[PDB]
């Protein structure tokens, strides 16, 4: 029985709090200094936010205000949650310091026509569940919802490895303590899960598990811990793709780890959007102090409507893949990163990310003329 | 040109300092309480070690002593380096059949093995690990007294049309050193006593690029200029990006965490399959459901190197491995202090230490399943 | 020119007192299992944070996190609406493994033989706290402060009470007029002696106004930054140690307790109306090398003769003081708020007047 | 019975003084750009750690990390030798952004030219000398952390009769034996600073009686802002309202009125209106002027107490705002006070140590 599970987490999850803080600080600095170099880790545990890293910028930023404001947007805005943007400890250890690649790295991109956003079905549905739960909290539709939430979607795959059905949805949400489990369960199933899962993939055997922990009143960093870059699979493709092993949040586009991974997605997505494959993993190899990627591999899983060598050729001709090139190409020296630090860097329908534009379709179509 | 790069890092790298501390605390507790539940993150920056997490144990452990002792073994001792086990800040924020123990995460875990190396690991990650382990051994036995703990290796292997390892294209190796040694000496010494001591001669040619400390001088390192966190070397810890990920991290977690135990089990499978000659390579894929001991689903990718059916191989695995969380713990004897040693130079492919999930003692069981 | 003198006291809830009580709660925890425990434990508290740091040497097993969080809960920080909570705040722990002057003071201004300003300040903070904790006033929150200005006559006798300033943390659902009338009636008028009050006595309750979030939230607190509050409200001189976080091995603490024990017994015996006792220790000499005494000419006896009675009736060696006052017991958390001296509400050995007959007889 | 009195001072290197200097270095940094800067900055220091925390409200842009690490380097913790280092130690920062019915006491006494009690003054002079000798490189084996305790013997009339005991403990490189440490401190520090006319063959000199002392600063110990208040003031000769100075801008009457109280005491005694005086200021909530001024001359008054209080009300602006203008306190002048005493300073120029109100008081 071919079953595959992917997870996503809300803005409220401690690991995502860390990622959003790291990227909020990045935005704050790019907002004043497009040239800002940034390398900012965040750690969060019971009542604590430690920010630490190197930075090099002309920008003047009140880190405390950025951290506390980020935590408030997420929804931690009164002490009944245990965690509060105004009342939590914030400790800061920042150093201040004011082409060609710096890492001998591998970066991977992926796309697949399983969903309109060209993402695998499990990660895409997980993301849509966390984004819906969050929207329902924030617009005030469900007043008892608290920030921290998690979804795991198990999809059952065919003989052809096509998505046959949805086997299990696990969804856990933080809530006000004045709401009983039966209400939380019925409400999530009805207004979150059944609002987002396509009806044609559900049957009477689909398992819906809401808050299997039971009550979940105190959350965020309170019982738990959270760190920058511990939701890499959530951040990318839910484990459909390979990894060079950087993490994104807290890093400016100077970091090819981040910029080439965005570029790799841009390629994969345009290839599949153009119909040149049903799925493709793009593999970029950089050498230290060589701008151009030293090597480009491509895996279509034999869904390629074109040669592998011919596809690699189209990509070398229509994408600038030098670190500097990618920055100009995707316009990455702008404060666009806080919004990526929850609900996935890839497959985003709710916000406009440059590497999700399908504006290289005509360029690629034309390359076979 | 089909090129593929993997990195490994020394005990001295800040991310690995974090991983070793988290797992040193785990060992300390298992050493007194095999039943110890542990979830311990570590963060390290300039002169600082923050330890934080949940724990539940009958053990009495001096966390400060464990952290400072771990940092000293790594080699940060007697105040030379700017990071020191005796002199650094340490802050601690700690909270306080075999069927019916089912899984807690609705997770995916992956295992991998490939006959590219005797340890049955991909060539890039394996060589990277061997370089960091050699540099470390040479420091610690005192063969090269000017070496400092923090070091990094990136090995680029060139693959032919059939994706077989053709040659070694580039080795990048950066090491921390005493400031009284010039770059030319560092470079010639690393090339001769580390790289040429470890890279198989038959994969080297006059076009192999050796870049040692391409940044230049590297005197202050560890957490000093940098930052390090538990579970930010997951690719280093596993298969150098040859395999897929459910997205746990290992260090700081007791074997109660199926994220860790099933990943160990998945390697044990993959390695025994390939060791038995039932494939040249296999990725093993385990799917667990919340509160179901048995994996709900097992997939297997041989890349058409399978000497046996996929359905028949999955069958042999279900018959010869206990894959219940509790089962894996008994099977691999995981309630022992065996984890500090995994937190640098890879969890997989280890020839220098004895890890249960690296034993090839299920070969005859699997061979026998096809006669 | 009006001879006015002001002293302040602060509640368990004040951030500096939170620090002092945590440091001393950890000390008690260890003495409770190991009377020989050596302890030197500083605490710092700011927005949502408690850093504990210091040296310790003990056979005791103590969960520091549990001690810190339990201390903070007793103080009354027990739900997140206060901003500060024993369950939800950050707790960081950094625990490793004198040629001095000390001063004592006593004065017959109050039955406890303390200066009137510090004594009244302490009684106000102790009453406000009792009223919160027994649930008499449900809208009170932990953090509170009192400043009592006493007017002194010619002869420097307490003539009247000029001003009482009292500021308390409260639930936000209670109006200022209610807070003021309630504190005046159930705290101030319950504690200030009527014979020292007149129609000119100024009562200022929460002159800042509303005060809903407090403790370490807006502020900062450190171990040993309420030394004047802890002692005699500025009537006395200081060698300049602080008490909380230190076992009785620290002569800074033990000799200061001993100095009070002397002063109090001298004045209780009627040998003076007031006395400051001054103890000088030399490094590696058990006995104090020198004892001075200032009666402010209220001495019923010679200074040299009084010093003589003290040398004859008190063991003043560090070891001696520990045995004499039985100081290797967990009795210190109690002292870390509402004053080390003049305590009628708890039993401290250095407040016993059991050496009166010994000094009368001399 | 022998009337003996001991005061201590500590070096820049002592952990409590490291905390005080960091808190005041941050204050200076902000006043340097914003004279109007409101500041309330605590520092804590333990093994390899500096936590900075407090409220602040300023137009100034300050790299706190750079200020902390630079302060620690001046103190002498500079090249990874000592186990505490300005470049290698942890620095954590928790600063919030916002852009008293008190007693304060002053004291002066003609026991020393600076008009300070002899014990605290001599203690300060020993720590300042030990520090100068380290920093100018005269004694290369000295390390930052050091402590002095001076016991003075007093007469029946409480006049300084002699110096009974000097205790001085210094941190040192481990390659130097105790006999060298002792002879060097006695010769180049103690005998360089103690007035010969107060020494006799009974004067006890104890140098490093503890023994070896190679690791110090915050390493084995802990240090906090405002735990050297007696050292910072008058060595226990005076009374205390119970503020601490370092980390606080002059907006804090705790600090500004204490400076003002010293300014008064010193000018009174400098004018010869008394041999010693303790000045006592009482402030009431919402009254700029001190509500009450007491004065204790210990019967050394050459004038009435009521007449002296009158001269003080007529010649000093004692309103919080008044004191700031009077002593020009909205300037970066505070880092220098955070070691070797706020009062009696001969080596630096502090406004509250000027004796420029003598003629005003003489004339009254
Ligand atoms: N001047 C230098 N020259 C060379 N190497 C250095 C220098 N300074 C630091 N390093 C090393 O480079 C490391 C950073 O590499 P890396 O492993 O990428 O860091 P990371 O903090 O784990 N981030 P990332 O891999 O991008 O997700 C440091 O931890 C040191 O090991
Ligand atoms: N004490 C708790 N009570 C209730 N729910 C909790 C508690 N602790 C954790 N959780 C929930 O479980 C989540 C942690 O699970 P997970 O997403 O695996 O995070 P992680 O362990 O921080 N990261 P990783 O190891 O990289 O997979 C929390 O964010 C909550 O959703
Ligand atoms: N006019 C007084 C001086 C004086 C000054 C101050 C106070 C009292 C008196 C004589 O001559
Ligand atoms: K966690
Ligand atoms: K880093
Ligand atoms: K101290
Ligand atoms: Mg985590
Ligand atoms: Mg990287
Ligand atoms: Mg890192
Ligand atoms: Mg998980
Ligand atoms: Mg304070
Ligand atoms: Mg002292
Ligand atoms: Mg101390
Ligand atoms: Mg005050």
């Amino acid at each position: 029985r071919h079953l595959f599970t992917s997870e996503s987490v809300s803005e409220g999850h401690p690991d995502k709090i860390a990622d959003q803080i790291s990227d909020a600080i990045l935005d704050a600095m790019l907002a004043q200094d497009p040239q800002a170099r940034v390398a900012v880790e965040t750690s969060v545990t019971t009542g604590l936010v430690l920010v630490f890293g190197e930075v090099s910028t002309k920008a003047y930023v009140d880190i405390q205000k950025v951290v506390r404001d980020t935590i408030k947007s997420i929804g931690y805005v009164d002490g009944q949650y245990g965690f509060d943007g105004d009342n939590c400890a914030v400790l800061v250890s920042l150093d201040e310091q004011s082409i060609g690649a710096g890492d001998q790295g591998m970066m991977f991109g992926y796309a697949i026509n399983e969903t309109p956003e060209l993402m695998p079905l499990p990660i895409a549905l997980s993301h849509r569940l966390m984004r819906k739960i969050a929207a329902l909290r924030k617009d005030g539709t469900i007043k008892w919802l608290r920030p921290d939430a998690k979804a795991q979607v198990t999809v059952e795959y065919d003989e052809d490895n096509q998505p046959k059905r949805i086997d299990t949805v696990v969804l856990s949400t933080q809530h006000d303590p004045d709401v009983d489990l039966d209400t939380i369960r019925q409400t999530v199933i009805d207004q979150v899960i059944k609002a987002v899962l396509p009806a044609d993939l559900l049957d009477d055997q689909t398992k819906y598990l809401v808050n299997p922990t039971g009550r979940f009143v105190i959350g965020g960093p309170q019982g738990d811990a959270g760190l920058t870059g511990r939701k890499v699979i959530v951040d990318t493709y839910g484990g459909f793709a390979h990894h060079g092993g950087g993490a994104f949040s807290g890093k400016d586009a100077t970091k090819v780890d981040r910029s080439a991974s965005y570029a790799a997605r841009y390629i994969a997505k345009n290839v599949v959007a153009a119909g040149l494959a049903d799925q493709v993993e793009v593999q970029l190899a950089y050498a230290i102090g060589v701008a151009e990627p030293v090597s480009i591999a491509v895996d279509t899983a034999g869904t390629g409507k074109v040669s592998d060598e011919a596809l690699i050729n189209a990509i070398r001709e229509n994408f600038d893949l030098r670190p500097a090139g990618i920055i100009k190409m995707l316009d990455l020296q702008r404060p666009i990163y806080r919004q990526t630090a929850a609900y996935g860097h890839f497959g985003r329908t709710d916000i406009d990310l440059p590497w999700e534009h399908t504006d290289k379709v005509d360029a690629l179509k034309a390359a076979f003329k």
